[PDB]
């Protein structure tokens, strides 16, 4: 009746994994059963219950370990915290569903007529617990399913990526009952702690930024070492059932080659090493200098003869040149390593070449030579990277950050397709569109009641952009309420997927005004490009607010939308935060910083 498939699952692997800020640390002792965590935010809010809405509150736990590492970050500051591995009881229940209703999300009565239809309720009738009970908050689902001692196995509405061949690697996530979770659920391993401060909410916002910027160098590379050993076991080997007979890279290896050969190759030759009071942007003179260096970078990286590089003198150089007016208006003193390398996405895809794809054929030669010649030439183009706070070079942070961003796009396995999407609006050769039309393009606030509420969104290069583009994709915001209990964000549920990896992002709300909004930012450099399209979720709650007690109805807020920025973020704003995209009388457009997508709300 209900259209879900309901599925009783038997684990072969107990053991998940669960990332936390860093003030759900003291929650985690090994050896100890779980703490459901009694600490609150400023506004009361709790913080570790898994959701703001009590039916969907629990101990979410991933499957893999680099998905759950995405997570151990502080919403507000990004300050990362820890990683544990947790064990779960075998004695329970665990119980995948998945909801089959195109025109309906899953609600609480949904789901539990489902699991009666299946047989497996056992400790009520249907007289005793059902939709009127969840409507009122007289019972709340995850706390009914602890009672009869059921593990949620949730794919929510988007799984993961389809690549071209018509592999789907799944994902799957773990709503544990908090009742379950205290009393069953044991912490197995400390995967990892980067927070090792005292009280956490006692820190400033300002003594937060600075503990930060402190920990996200270890914290980033724990994450990319975690996904590149999920990458190299379940993609990569060829014993898998997931694998393609791919020739994976080793990415750590092309990115201490590729700084090697720069640091070297810059400090043998006083040509190369440029200050800023002499920077080169011609397009001619940065062209010499690629042909100057690119037969002592090809013997240094090891390039057979023959193979053909995967750059070009002519597109390295307009791609520097053009970098250096970006650049040039910017003071070394206030400008962030991130923000350096987030600043040479545009333009990268058709100067780099192996951004969208690298050969199989002597691939790891091809990555350090293209890495290594275009952080050279980019170098003397811009050498304000090189005064950055904590930048040993400039070609060391140009090479580091490039290898970073390739890797994350992962060119050396099958590219993904993106989801069919509605009503889709494009800015800046970046489109975005909603998963499901009728879920969500519209949300109902009180049907079946308020509370949580979760739409799906996809950023994909658009149709008609040239080949090889690739954008930054550094902000997401998200109209919210101006008054209370109308559209509040629940962060801990907001998530952002692209390839087979979670990006860590900051999730703030921001008053302007009278407009309250959200603002999600990827912690580090996010490179959109046609083989990795980008799935967002964004979660709110509805309130007793949300819309009008008259006879035709208004909801608040009017004129709801989410915006995506394509451009880098910019280093002179007076407010920081600009609701301007979010408006409805913005205009998507060819040279537009965001692409704004609008939805409704009613009853």
């Amino acid at each position: 009746n209900e259209s879900i498939v309901v599925e009783i699952v038997k684990l072969k692997n107990f053991h998940v994994y669960r990332g936390v800020s860093p003030i759900g640390v003291k929650d985690y002792q090994v050896g100890q059963k779980i703490v459901k965590s009694t600490s609150t935010d400023e506004h009361g809010n709790p913080v570790g219950l898994g959701n703001y809405d009590p039916h969907w509150q629990g101990l979410y736990a991933a499957e893999h370990l680099h998905h759950a590492a995405s997570y151990a970050v502080d919403n507000n500051s990004g300050v990362p915290g820890g990683l544990f591995k947790i064990k779960l009881p075998e004695d329970v229940r665990f119980v995948r569903y998945e909801n089959k209703d195109a025109a309906q999300a899953i609600t609480p009565g949904r789901l539990y007529r489902a699991l009666r239809e299946e047989g497996l309720i056992k400790l009520t009738t249907a007289k005793e617990l059902n939709e009127t009970h969840f409507n009122s908050n007289q019972n709340f689902l995850t706390n009914e399913l602890g009672k009869e001692k059921i593990i949620l196995i949730d794919t929510d509405e988007f799984e993961s990526f389809t690549d071209i061949n018509g592999m789907k690697i799944p994902r799957l996530e773990f709503i544990i009952p908090w009742n379950i979770a205290t009393e069953q659920v044991q912490v197995s391993e400390e995967v990892k702690v980067w927070y090792k401060g005292r009280d956490f909410s006692s820190l400033n916002a300002k003594e937060r930024l600075e503990l930060m910027m402190k920990l996200r160098g270890p914290y980033e590379n724990d994450l990319t070492s975690y996904e590149a050993k999920f990458k190299d076991l379940i993609i990569c080997r060829s014993a898998s059932y997931y694998s393609s007979g791919s020739s994976c890279l080793d990415w750590e290896k092309i990115k201490t080659e590729s700084q090697r050969i720069v640091k070297q190759i810059i400090e043998e030759h006083p040509e190369l090493q440029s200050h800023s009071k002499n920077a080169v942007t011609d397009k001619e003179k940065l062209q010499k200098i690629y042909n100057d260096y690119a037969p002592k970078i090809d013997k240094l990286s090891s390039l057979k003869e023959g193979v053909s590089r995967a750059t070009t003198a002519l597109n390295i150089a307009s791609w520097a040149a053009g970098l250096a007016e970006t650049f040039s208006n910017k003071n070394a003193d206030g400008l962030d390593k991130a923000a350096a390398v987030t600043a040479i996405i545009p333009g990268l895809g058709q100067a780099v070449g192996i951004a969208n794809g690298i050969e199989k054929h002597d691939g790891e030669a091809i990555a350090i030579n293209s890495i290594a010649l275009s952080a050279l030439v980019v170098a003397q183009a811009i050498p304000i990277v090189g005064e950055i706070a904590d930048v040993v070079g400039a070609g060391l942070i140009l090479a580091g950050g490039l290898a970073q961003l390739i890797q994350s796009v992962s060119p050396d396995t099958p590219p993904h397709v993106e989801p069919p999407h509605f009503y889709p609006q494009t800015s800046n050769h970046v489109t975005v569109g909603w998963l499901n039309q009728k879920i969500d393009e519209m949300i109902h606030a009180w049907y079946p009641h308020e509370g949580y509420r979760s739409h799906h969104f996809v950023i994909k290069i658009a149709n008609d952009a040239p080949e090889n583009t690739t954008m930054p994709i550094t902000e997401i915001m998200a109209k919210l309420g101006s008054q209370t209990k109308q559209l509040d964000l629940v962060p801990e549920r907001v998530w952002v997927y692209q390839n087979n990896n979670v990006i860590t992002c900051t999730k703030q709300t921001v008053s302007l005004k009278t407009d309250r909004f959200a603002v999600i930012r990827p912690l580090f450099p996010t490179m959109l490009t046609k083989s990795r399209p980008i799935v967002v979720r964004m979660a709110y709650i509805t309130g007793e607010n949300s819309c009008t007690t008259d006879a035709n109805p208004t909801c608040f807020p009017e004129n709801p939308a989410i915006a995506v920025r394509v451009t880098p973020l910019p280093s002179n704003n007076e407010c920081e935060w600009d609701h301007t995209p979010l408006h409805p009388s913005y205009q998507n457009g060819d040279k537009a910083d965001f692409v704004r997508l609008g939805y409704r709300i009613g009853v």
